[PDB]
């Protein structure tokens, strides 16, 4: 159920761009998402500040919306693509900017101000990482009620940054219609047909998000990071036809949840909690399962908790001739090793691996929010 | 403008599956589409009829909606994918079936029965066809209010056909959000930011579609074709960033229509008719303009109009680092030569060829409608 969902029909709804934190983390999932990574063509730190200043301006506009920028001189390219007609409605659009490890090399002199746990994504046991689709100096997470709004934001950004950014990879996706419209009531479904998001820590609870999601001042990190969040992204294909052929008994066993209800196997309500303490032979919920490995529920390692904010994607056909669909996995943590790396390490060997093929993504650090109109993305990172 | 549009929220809206004609041709445009080509694996004519019958039953149930087929024995793969949850909502699902030239080879002895104008697609000057995105024994155009329905239909069909169908290529599309919500009042906006559909011939005009779109007895064709339609699909990339950095005057010149109003150039109204005979040099509406070439509005022209029911697509990043975006272009005509072939011959070397690159697609014959529940796809074709 956390972080919730927002209606696809809310053309006029606005999500606050300005805050202590960035939007599109705790924000209830919009119906459309884009993940688009860029390589940075900035020549020096000053050129980098230009970019972040430029971005703030653009996001602030796109996010709260307005009349389209018109073209009084037809001899110039139109200042807008025109794909939303003559008005740019907010449409719950949120754009979350995050920085990759590569950004902290010789190029901009930021090495000593790197986040401590931040690293490059390296293959895991089941991975088939394609380089075309990994890493990047910056990632944008572009979320909105509709595809239009998202696609509109990109091309605006591109238009304003042609000596400044270079598109590296991109995937678009969605959350499931019925649940999108359920305004937070129903849990979104993945293309494997299982409710997905259930056990996420409550996103409304400010105090818990300080412990789980948000970088806090008690942390060994550099002080610009305070208010940011480590971000893991994994592009994961499904063997979908093979899955559709797999016994229901086997599907639930693999996840350790009831497909129809979303309850832990044995139990009756989606927000029911299993107790593995009773089940150490792993006879109700398998030790093999995604749920039990993902979280042993020891509470001794509640420290590995995270907010997962994923989307289904569906593309074309694989080289091997099969359907190309799956999860655009996205998660936020206050600490990447304590979170994503700890859980994934813990998942290596799970029964699900036979059906899933991670192929892309990267690790990134999400910036602290932009406090007011006088601030800009990573302003603390650039002074100090 | 024709064919009109349907709303994305219309979860309990249905489309008649049976009839003189199939749906998805004159049907207003739903928000989501999928073009999926299959290699037929049927070994003989008897297997083909098995297939055609099976597809009939499945579309009927899918398009008209119902409770998700319950799987009483868990030792089996689930009969439904469950990505739609408990209820398979009709959600305006239409499934349109068409056959490719390749189906009329020796395999099934239909060659003598082939439609007169049906042929393999071969390249026009500006093409960069990709073998992986061309042709197919059968093509299915699956459209619905939501991506969820359309995906669900596909997997259902696949699950039920593993000895008869093989996914050749697949592409997914959409029309602009606002236009879909307007239900016919607004022309769809394509991804170059232009109104796309305006001059489509009147699709609720009973009599007009018989001369224009449907096969009829007057034109010498195998009887079984009567009620069908020739279908031309082109997968077409847009040079998006280039277009975006092209002056608006030129954008408008190329198409010959006012970007903002969609009115013909030098006119005020979207549904205005251009006056070519007044302007033989082409000082208002260019000689190489898309509109003038595609339809020079004369006496001979009349024979070459068609119904366009195209969709936008947006994928990832091309191999060379640009945005993968374009049009899933689909049209219907009573005669393929008189229709698409004739218009594309005229379009060869138009100004737009700078900004578009056809890479896939093919020619198909869209079957007549399935008369009722006692009938099946291509029953007239197989019978004798
Ligand atoms: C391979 C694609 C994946 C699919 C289809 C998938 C799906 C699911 C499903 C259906 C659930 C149970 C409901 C719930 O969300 O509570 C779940 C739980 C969970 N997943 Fe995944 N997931 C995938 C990958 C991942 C990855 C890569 C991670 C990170 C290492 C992850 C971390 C978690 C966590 C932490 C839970 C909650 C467990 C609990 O607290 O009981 N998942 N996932
Ligand atoms: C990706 C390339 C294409 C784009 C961006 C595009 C877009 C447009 C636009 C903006 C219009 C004017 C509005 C309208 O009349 O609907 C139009 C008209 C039209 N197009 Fe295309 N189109 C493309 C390809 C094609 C192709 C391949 C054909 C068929 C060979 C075609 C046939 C037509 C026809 C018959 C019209 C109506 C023009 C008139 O009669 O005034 N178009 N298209």
């Amino acid at each position: 159920s956390a972080p919730g969902t927002l209606s696809p029909d809310a053309r006029n709804e606005k999500q606050p761009f300005y805050g202590e934190h960035q939007a599109g983390i705790l924000t209830p999932q919009q119906a459309a998402m884009m993940l688009v990574a860029f390589d940075v063509l900035a020549s020096d730190k000053a050129d980098l500040e230009r970019l972040f200043r430029l971005l703030t301006q653009r996001f602030a506009f796109l996010t709260q919306g307005g009349a389209a920028p018109e073209t009084p001189n037809p001899r110039l390219p139109p200042l807008d693509s025109g794909i939303l007609g003559g008005y740019i409605a907010p449409d719950n659009l949120t754009i979350t900017l995050s920085v990759g490890h590569s950004l902290f090399d010789e190029r901009f002199g930021l090495a000593p101000q790197m986040p401590k746990k931040l690293q490059k994504m390296t293959r895991f046991p089941n991975d088939s990482l394609d380089a075309a689709l990994c890493h990047g100096d910056v990632l944008l997470q572009i979320c909105a009620n509709t595809q239009d709004t998202v696609i509109h934001a990109l091309r605006d950004i591109i238009k304003h940054t042609p000596d400044l950014l270079s598109v590296r990879w991109k995937r678009e996706g969605f959350i499931s219609d019925h649940a999108a419209r359920s305004k937070g009531k129903e849990t979104p479904i993945n293309l494997l047909g299982f409710k997905d998001g259930t056990a996420n820590p409550d996103s409304q609870n400010d105090k818990l998000m300080q412990k789980v999601v948000w970088v806090t001042a008690d942390q060994q990190e550099p002080a610009w990071t305070i208010g940011g969040s480590y971000q893991a992204v994994r592009l994961i294909q499904f063997r979908v036809e093979f899955w559709d052929r797999t016994p229901l008994k086997e599907q639930q066993t693999i996840f350790g949840r009831d497909k129809q209800t979303g309850a832990p196997l044995g139990m009756q309500h989606e927000h029911d909690v299993p107790d593995y303490a009773s089940d150490p032979e792993g006879k109700v919920i398998a030790l093999d399962s995604h749920i039990r490995l993902a979280n042993p529920r020891t509470a001794e390692s509640e420290s590995s908790l995270m907010l997962r904010r994923g989307y289904s994607y569906s593309l074309g056909v694989t080289n091997s001739g099969q359907l190309d669909m799956g999860l655009l996995f996205v998660c936020y943590q206050h600490d990447l090793e304590k979170g994503f790396l700890t859980v994934q390490k813990r998942l290596n060997g799970e029964a699900l691996e036979e059906y899933v093929k991670p192929i892309g993504g990267g690790y990134f650090f999400a910036l602290p929010g932009v406090k007011d109109a006088n601030d800009y993305f990573g302003s603390a990172l650039l002074r100090v």
